[PDB]
């Protein structure tokens, strides 16, 4: 069972639901803002390949797209599809490196074919089928390749914090960047996922410097979703509020990732 | 039988070893025709250490893609670029990048933050004496581009082989999707053979049809390429190679820039 | 008499005043206006910003970006704080283009580069109504401090409150004509309202002036961020002498699509058709 | 006397003569020079560029590059082509910095812009002595040639043959001090020799004075492409002017790496 494959963004789509930057406006109180511009970070939900053309056009020199989803998905043709398990649970415990090598397989078995069935939720133009192809079928990392835009992949699971070998990868990634780099989160919805990995990168710089409650708040204000928002969902929901408490006390004790890395605290006993 | 891991280039490394853009001069032989050759925005390399990685993109434009040619698993050790090499250097004989990405992470993952990693040298490479590193990051490629807001492409080419036709396909499709600011550099393990094989192939696909096969072929030796058109096993690998090229010139005249007919389409009108 | 010289904006000072992207979100007043064309204008503006403001607007500058500077008043930095020399109505260089304004402030800026007991005055908005006593700082002009970062700069002499001449209009139209697909413009004067606004009105009109309503055009700029073109007598004739302006550019921009076939002295000197 | 409209490079030129980056392979006259620090510097050096040629080099620059146009005389662009205003030894301008030049010769454009019949003269080597009549055509500054491909722009106002004055040593030393780790400086003068290679060589002393030596600094700025800044009374006078001026700023930039802490200026005045 590789799930029902499912439209996330139509070719005709451009810019992306709910894009913001961290130089955008803060929508109310108000949070404070210490740190926020700063930060050379966006986010959004899932694009069209027309989308991210668009996008590019501000994106700054040496932008990285970030893609949040454990779930096999990419490009037919300018629409931006994806595989959808029950709750969206696609490549459950996997990888990057599984899930890439997996969606592979899935694209090249649509790629260049006709009558293919895209599933579409009422939201995005259902509940009636589309009927696609011959197009081209390319996963998320050449269409950004074909950008001249950087590309990183990590598994997340939809409605899920990132695993701890999740957190642990991206900590070490942000210690590497050269200042100049600036970094683009996509979920599917931009609502979670990606607001989640906002919060850790605006945790990792401003922590010792702002409240917890004032990052979780300015970055819903900024256009995300509310973190602080908390049965099987809401359980979810909860480990998550708990993760990033203990990881907003880990940037507090290690400011930028250093001296100890998300890992190395937790083993330590989170001294 | 995964092969022995290998030196490719020492940390310490710098600018990689045949380096040169398509604005280079060209060393002479006669010196051929220079008619469409610096608008390619095309470069290319031998493998580079991070510290090599991060020093060109001093002078990269803006949306510059590495294009990595190995079929053989690699990647980083710190900055050592290292690999995993078997006989002839001919690393996941027949697979494609996809396979070679999951199979590459995982050889690099047992390698990962230990200590006492026994990394073999050439002769030519400081060896015979190996070197023995670790606890220290390891990293793939992708990830290594990514951390420096880089586009990467992974194309599996053998060493010293033709890139398949499947290969050939994707890379006229990738080339057909980029917009005109995009830069490509290639790079091998040596920046020779595949490297200048694909050098030719972004100067065919823009000047086949004005310049000559040969002035092609010689001006990217000149530029510090290597000289394909010098043709037992290894011999009949070249002849092959030179014999590919000829057929893609062919096409590239009668389909200038991969259109309207990709590489297999093509192929299927042949006698 | 060269004008009192006056802190545009402290260097401690960020992000500049009334900054915004043709990505931002639109605030309505009224229905939101039509949203069609305007993400991809490839524009965007700001008030006078520090030599800090600019560096960080710089991390979201995308490649091949050019600094517009509106002022045809005398200005530039001391130490990183944006100065300037203001005439009554802030009208200085009268009836002076480019060339002549970046001349003159030059002078101005060479007589307190690193010298003590430099007074600039201070309005109340801007820490005021104290003075400021600055110095010994580096004086640089604008044009300097946009290529010590990497960033184009082109200097287009308009007079505050006022709409820009039809010579600046034309130098525009033709330097818009001129840039790649790529090259993004960040438009800036001092309050980055009028002028700014203005001109980032005539980017969206000359491409969207064939598809999108006058009235949608001057709405979405001014929720985007900037300031009520469409909304004192000698102030309000000025106000009204622009938007006189802006009515006849945006007839101009629907009968030549993006600056062409004609400029905009050449279809004046035709009748406007 | 404002000087005879001369051509710089026609409209057609693509890539502009003695271009080179600090990337760029060194050739031997003499031992190789050493290579240390070489390839960092984030500069390079042309001769002066018609607008298909900024175009062209464009695509390899990266990003946040800056030209810096270190030419004195006055000069522009008709169309795509380079032109100039030359007087006896190419000296327009004589004694003027940039601010007074960028004004001058903006009179000088706008006396030709879209004008038909404007005579150019052209030198045996630019396709001479025939001169070409072109026009009407716009005639734009470099500044603004610069900025419509969203490139900086930095004008230094140097004489032909001649040393940079102190004043602009000076502020060239500033200009550097302020720069980000990430922007790239492309010089140029008329023929990418003496001034271009003068300003690389600058470059080149505030960062690796004190690790490489003067002659090895010299050396490599000629074997990437540039001029031999170590090789007419009245000219070797001047180039004789220039060497003297280069030693000093090599031990400036021995006992101030990268310009500090003390300026160019500062320094000098600690002098017997
Ligand atoms: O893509 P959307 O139609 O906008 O749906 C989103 C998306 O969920 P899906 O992936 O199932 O579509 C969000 O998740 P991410 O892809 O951004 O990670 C999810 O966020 P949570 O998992 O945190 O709940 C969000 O839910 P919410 O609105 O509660 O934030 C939900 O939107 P809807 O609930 O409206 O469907
Ligand atoms: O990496 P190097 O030590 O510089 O060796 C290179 C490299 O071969 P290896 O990968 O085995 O090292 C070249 O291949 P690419 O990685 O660039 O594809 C190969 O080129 P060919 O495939 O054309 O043989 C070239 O050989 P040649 O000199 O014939 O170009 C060979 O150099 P050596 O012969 O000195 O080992
Ligand atoms: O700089 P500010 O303190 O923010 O003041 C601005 C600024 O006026 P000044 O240049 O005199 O400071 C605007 O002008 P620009 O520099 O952007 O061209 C002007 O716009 P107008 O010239 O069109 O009147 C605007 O006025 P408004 O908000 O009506 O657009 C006015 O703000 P205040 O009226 O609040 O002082
Ligand atoms: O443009 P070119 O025809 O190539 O001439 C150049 C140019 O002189 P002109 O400005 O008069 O043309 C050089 O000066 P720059 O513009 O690069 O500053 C000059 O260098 P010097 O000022 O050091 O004399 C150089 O002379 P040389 O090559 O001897 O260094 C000379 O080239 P030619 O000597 O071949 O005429």
């Amino acid at each position: 069972d590789v799930g029902v494959l499912t439209l996330d963004a139509p070719a005709a789509s451009a810019l992306p639901h709910r894009f913001r930057t961290c130089f955008f406006p803060l929508t109310a109180a108000v949070p404070s803002r210490e740190g926020l511009n700063g930060l050379r970070v966006s986010g959004s939900s899932q694009f069209s390949l027309a989308g991210l053309a668009l996008m590019r056009e501000q994106f700054p020199p040496r932008a990285v797209i970030v893609d949040l989803r454990r779930e096999s998905h990419g490009f037919l043709g300018g629409n931006a599809v994806s595989w959808r398990l029950p709750d969206n649970q696609g490549n459950p415990g996997r990888d990057a490196a599984f899930v890439a090598e997996a969606e592979a397989a899935l694209l090249a078995a649509i790629d260049e074919r006709p009558d293919i069935v895209v599933a579409r939720e009422a939201r995005r133009g259902g509940p009636t089928p589309l009927t696609l192809g011959p197009l081209p079928a390319v996963s998320e990392a050449q269409a950004a390749a074909s950008l001249g835009l950087g590309y990183l992949r990590l598994a997340v699971s939809d409605h899920t914090r990132p695993d701890d070998a999740v957190v642990e990868r991206f900590v070490r990634f942000s210690r590497s960047l050269p200042p100049d780099v600036w970094l683009h989160f996509h979920s599917r919805g931009g609502a979670g996922r990606t607001t989640t990995f906002m919060t850790l990168v605006d945790m990792l710089r401003n922590a010792p410097s702002v409240a917890f409650e004032d990052i979780i708040a300015r970055q819903k204000a900024l256009g995300g979703s509310d973190l602080a928002k908390t049965p099987g969902r809401d359980a979810l929901a909860r480990q998550r509020l708990e993760f990033l408490r203990r990881f907003y006390e880990y940037a507090r004790a290690n400011p930028g990732g250093a001296p100890l890395g998300w890992t190395a605290w937790l083993a330590g006993g989170a001294k």
